[PDB]
C-alpha cells in the first residue's frame, strides 16, 4: 500500500549518501544526481569516475530497477483488481443527483428511454440483468434490493427519486419499507400487481403508485363489445399519435393569475381540454367555475402538440 | 479521457518557461531541452548547472513520472475494459459484407463449414452458445435476436444475407418481422419446424424457407416398406457420395443462347439430367421442348462431378 | 520461470566481452558500461567511437529491448494469472489465527458483524456465496466443505475456531467428522436443525452445538395463549434492548476469592442475577449457598449495562 | 386464500414463510381480514424485527439472530450457549416455566422479600408478568395480585413445590 | 499483427535520412544515432546542434513514443486475450505423451492420485468440472467429448492412453466410437454402468472395460449372510491394508526362463500365490503344472509387500 513510497525515499537516501561521501561532492549535487539517474535521464556531467563509485552505481541502478518493478506490479494489481471489481457490480455509488431503479423488467426499460444514461443506477442481483443494463447504457450495482445494507451502497440517502419494480408484490412492499428507513423524504415510485395491494403500497410509504395490470384488466373486459375507451387510452397515454396529455405550470406574473376558469376560457381560446389543476400535491379533476388560479399551480390538459404551444404562449407573459 | 494530453502540454509550458527564464537560454533550445528530458533521452549538452535549475529539474522529472504514470493507468484502464467488453459480446458490429446468423443449432453449424470464419456473426443470448461460437471460429454478438434494438447492433442494415434459426417457430416469425422493419431488401433464410408455419414464414417476409422436419417426416413414413426415395435424397442432397445437385449459370455469349432444349440435347451430350431453369427468381421444373435459353439463366442438374465439368465446358465459349 | 535471469546475465557477459575486447578498456569499466547502457541511463563518457562498436551497440540495445520485453510479458502473465486465480477462490490460506466458516446462511452472516473482516475465511462452493462474501468483507476460499482435501486449503490445522453451518444436517455431521480427522484439538461450533441430531453432532465431536429451530419451535407453541417467556428470550438474547446476558471473569486477587455466594451477596449489592458459575468447561446453573469462588471462574449473569459495570468494579481489585 | 383457511376467528396464526418479504406481506393481509387475531412471526434478518412489529405481529421470535450471536460469543469462552442449550432447547435438567397466581392463594399482597421463593422452592424468579408487559427482575417494593404470571427457572422437582406453594 | 515491425523500420529510415542529410554525417553514424535515441540511451556525443535538427529530433522522439505506445498496447491485447482464452479451456493441446480423460467423476479422480499432474488433460464441458480440475492439478480442455472435432483439440492422435468415463453409457459408447475414428491404435479404458453394456463397449473397440457397479451389486447380495468374499476384495483390491495384488515381469536372462511352475515352486519359496501368467495380452488364470516360463511374461500374484520383494529378487539375475 504505502511501502513503495518509503522504498523510493530509502533508495534516495542511499544514492545521496553514496555520491556525497565517495565522489566528495556537495549535498545538492548529490540530490540532483540521484534524481537524474533514478529516472534514467543521464545528462552525464556529474558522473562518478571512481571505481568504488563505478561499482556503487551498479547497485543503485539495480535497486532502481527493483523499485520500478515493485511499483509497476503494485499498480497492475490495483488496476486489475479494480476493473474486475467494477465489472460485476461490487462498487459503492458516490453521486448525489442520481436515480436508483430497484429491479428490472420491461416497465423500467421504457423509463430509460426518457432519461439520461449515466444518471441511472439499476440495483439488482441477477446476472442476465447485468448484461442487459450494461447493454442499455446505465450503471449496475450488484445487491439484494430488499436488504437495507445493500440499499445504502446504491446511496438512496442522497438520491433524487427511487423507482421500485421487483418481481413480486411482497418484495416491492419490503423494498419500500426498507427505503423509508434510510431517508424519510425521498420520492418513491412503485408498481403494483394485484388490485388489493395498492392500499398496502400506500401505507408502507410510496409517494406514487402505478398499477398497470388492473388497468389492462379493466380495459380488456370493457372492450369485448365496442372498445371505445381503449382507443382513447391507447392513442393518448401509450402511443401519443395525435394527442398528448400535458401538464403546464403557471409561472410568476403570467397574465392570468387571479382570474377564474370562466374568465380565461381556455378551451375556446386554445383548444386544450383542461382536466384539472394541481395546487400542491393534490388534484382537482374538473375544477368548478369559481376556481381562481394562483402562482405555481399546474394546468393538466390534453391536446395536439400545436395546441400545447398555443397554450404555452397564452399563459406566458 | 482528454485531460492527459493537456497535462502533457502543461508540463511542456512549465519546462520551457523554467529553462528559458532561469538558464537564460532562447526559446527553441528550451523547447528542445524539455522534449529531450521528458523522454529521458539525456544528451547532456544543454544541462542546467544553476542550483535553482538543479532543484527545478527534480520537479520536472517527478511530474514527468506522474504524467507517464497517469497515462499508463489510463491506457491499462481502457485496454482492460475493452478486452473485457469484447469477450462477452457487448460490442457493435462495423463490417458491411457479413452474414448474421440469429440463433444456434446443428443446422446453423453445418453452414459454417461452407463459409469463412470472420465473415459470420452469430447473434444469441445464451452463454454456452458463446463458447461454442468462439470454439468454431466465428464472432459472437450478445443480444436478444427478437428485439429490434439488439438487431441493429449486429448491423443488419448492411448485411449480405441473414440466416434465421431460433428455438421455436414463434421466435423465428418474430425475428423475421423484426428484420423486415430495419432493412426491407436484405435476404432472409429461415428454418420452419411445423408444417403449418411455412405460410406464416412466407407472409412475414422470408425470401427462402427450409423445413427439414417435414422432409424427414415424409421420408420416414414412406420408407417403412421399400425406401427407395430415401436413398436418392440421402445420396444426392446430404452426403453427395456419387452425385451432386448443381446449378450452373449461362454466361454472356456462351455458344447456345437462343437454342431450345431439343437442339442443345444436354442429357445425351453430357449426361446431366436437367431438372429446371431459373430465369430470375422462379423455377420451371421440367421445362418443355419449346423453351429457349437466354442470358443469365441457370441450369439446375444432377450428375457426377466429372459430368458437371463436361457440362461447364459445353456451356462456355 | 527462472530463464529470464540467466538471459539477463548472458547479455551482461555479451556486453562486457564486447566492450573489453573491442574498445580495449579494462574489465571494471566494461562491467560499468554494460550496466549503464542496459538501463538506458547513458552518461556518455565511455562511449565506443569504433564503427565495429557502433554496430555492436545496436545488437546490445536490441537484445536489451528483447530481454525487457520477455521479462515484462512474464510479469504480466504471472500477475494476470494470479489475480484471476485469487478472484474465484482457488487459493491456499496461510494465516494462523483465523476463523474458518464452512457454509453460508443468515446465522453465519450475523456472526460477521461481531468479528473483524480479514480474519474470517468463508469456505463454500456456490457462486452467489462468493459475491455475498466479497460484498460483506471476508475472504472466500472455493472448496467442498465436506472433502478433507478441501478443508486443508482453508488451513484448519492452525485455525483458532471453526464455525460450521451447512445446508443440511448430513453435511454438518460429515464436516465435523472431517474436521476431527485433521486437527483433533480445534474448537468446532455447529448448528443443528432437527431435534434428534444433537446427539449425533456431539458424538461426532463438536464442542458447542446451537440449535435455533427447536428453540423457536418450543417458543412458538408456548406463546399461543400468553407469551411471557418469548418476551424474555427476545428482549435478553436477541435484541438486548434493556438487558444483556453477561459472563464476567474472576481475575487473580480480585478481593472475593474464597468467600461464598452468601457472603458476597451479589444481587443486593449490584442487581445482577447470578445464573451460574463456569469452573472450567462446565456450568453449575444456580450454584448453592455453599459454593466458594476460585481463581479463573466466570460468573454468568443478566443485568442492565450500568449494573454490569457496577459488578465489574465490585469484582476488580 | 387466507379466508379459505378461515384466519378470521382463530386461536392464533403462526407465520413462518420462506423469506421476510412474504412474512411481512402475509401479516399485512391477516390484519386486513381481522384486527384482533394473535400473530406469531419468525423474523430471519435482524433489521426486520421492527418491520414485523410495525406490520402488526404481536410476538416476534427471531431464532437466527439468537444463533448468530451465540456463535460469535462462543469462540473463546462459551458459557452462554451452554445455558441456552440446557434450558431452552434440550431441557435436560432445568426448564423455564410460567405459573400463575390463583385466586385467594397465600400471596395476594405479599412483597417479594417475604415471598422468599428462591429459598423455599429453589426456582429463580426471572420476572413477573401482568397483562402482556414483562417486569424483569422486580424490586422489593412490589405487591403481587391474582392474575399475574410468575416466570421462573428450575428443576422439575422444584416447580411442583412452587405450584404447591402458591395454592390456597 | 505484423505492422508494428514495419512501423519500427519506417521510423528508422526517417531518423537515418534526417540525421545524414541535415547534420551531414555519414550513414553508419546516423544508423547508430537513431538506434541510440530510439531507446532513450542518450550518450550525447553525436547530438544535433542545428535548429532544424533541434525541431526534427522532437518529431523523432514523439513518433518513438507513439511506436512504443502502439507496441505496448498490442502486447497487452495479445497477453490479455491469451490469458482469458486459456483460463476457460479454449486451447489446443500440443503434447505427445499425455493422458486424456474424458468426463469427470469420482472414479477418474482416484486415478489422478496415481499419476502426475501436468501430464493429464481432462476434457469436459461443465463449468464446475473446470474448477475441480484446476483445483486438483491437471489441465482442462473445454469441449464436448462425444464430438470428433472436440476430440482432436485434446489431441488423441498422439496420446499415450485415453480413459473414458462419462455420465451415461450412451455417451461412453459414443466417445469410444469417436476415438476409434481418429487414431485406431490408441489404448482406451472405459467404465461400464449396466451389465448388458459390456458387450457393446467391447464391440465398439475399448481395450479394457471396468464395471464397478455390477461388482458392488454382486458383492452386496452375497454379503447378507456371512460376507467373506467382501473382506478379501476390499482388503486386497481397495484399501491394500495387508496385501497387494502385484504383477511382476520376467526380464531377460532372469535365472528361471524355461523351467516349469513345479520346478520353480514359487509359493513355498516366496509365499506369493501365483494367480496367472500374462503371455502377451491374454491371461491364463491358474496355469497348469506343464507351463514353461518365457521371456517377457508377467507373473500376477498376491502377497505382503515384503514377499513381493522376496519374489523380485528370486526372479532377478
Ligand atoms: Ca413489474
Ligand atoms: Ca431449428
Ligand atoms: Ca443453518
Ligand atoms: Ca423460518
Ligand atoms: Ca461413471
Amino acid at each position: 500500500a504505502t511501502r513503495i513510497l518509503l522504498l523510493v525515499l530509502a533508495v534516495i537516501i542511499y544514492g545521496t549518501a553514496g555520491f556525497h561521501f565517495i565522489e566528495g561532492e556537495s549535498w545538492t549535487v548529490s540530490l540532483y544526481w540521484t534524481f537524474v539517474t533514478i529516472a534514467t535521464v543521464g545528462y552525464g556531467d556529474y558522473s562518478p569516475s571512481t571505481p568504488l563509485g563505478m561499482y556503487f552505481t551498479v547497485t543503485l541502478i539495480v535497486l532502481g530497477i527493483g523499485t520500478f518493478a515493485v511499483a509497476v506490479e503494485r499498480l497492475l494489481e490495483f488496476l486489475i483488481n479494480r476493473e474486475q471489481m467494477k465489472l460485476m457490480g461490487l462498487i459503492d455509488v458516490a453521486k448525489s443527483r442520481h436515480v436508483v431503479i430497484c429491479g428490472w423488467s420491461e416497465s423500467t426499460l421504457e423509463c430509460l428511454r426518457e432519461l439520461r444514461g449515466s444518471e441511472v443506477f439499476v440495483l439488482a442481483e441477477d446476472e442476465n440483468v447485468r448484461k442487459k443494463v450494461l447493454r442499455s447504457g446505465a450503471n449496475f450495482v450488484h445487491g439484494d434490493p430488499t436488504r437495507v445494507s445493500d440499499l445504502e451502497k446504491a446511496n438512496v440517502r442522497g438520491a433524487r427519486a427511487v423507482i421500485v419494480d421487483l418481481e413480486s408484490d411482497s418484495e416491492t412492499i419490503h423494498c419500500i419499507l426498507g427505503i423509508r428507513k434510510i431517508d424519510e423524504s425521498v420520492r418513491i415510485i412503485a408498481e403494483a400487481e394485484r388490485y388489493e395491494n395498492i392500499e398496502q403500497l400506500r401505507m408502507a410509504g410510496a409517494d406514487q403508485v402505478i398499477s398497470p395490470f388492473v388497468i389492462s384488466g379493466r380495459l380488456m373486459s370493457r372492450s369485448i363489445d365496442d372498445g371505445y375507451e381503449a382507443m382513447f387510452v391507447q392513442d393518448v397515454l401509450a402511443e401519443e399519435s395525435t394527442r398528448r396529455m400535458v401538464e403546464v405550470p403557471i409561472p410568476e406574473g403570467s397574465k392570468l393569475e387571479g382570474v377564474s376558469v370562466l374568465d380565461a376560457d381556455i378551451h375556446d381560446v386554445t383548444g386544450v381540454i383542461i382536466i384539472g389543476v394541481g395546487r400542491g400535491d393534490e388534484l382537482i379533476i374538473d375544477p368548478p367555475r369559481d376556481y381562481s388560479f394562483r402562482a405555481g399551480d399546474i394546468i393538466l390538459g390534453i391536446g395536439k402538440p400545436e395546441e400545447i404551444e398555443r397554450l404555452k404562449n397564452y399563459i406566458s407573459a
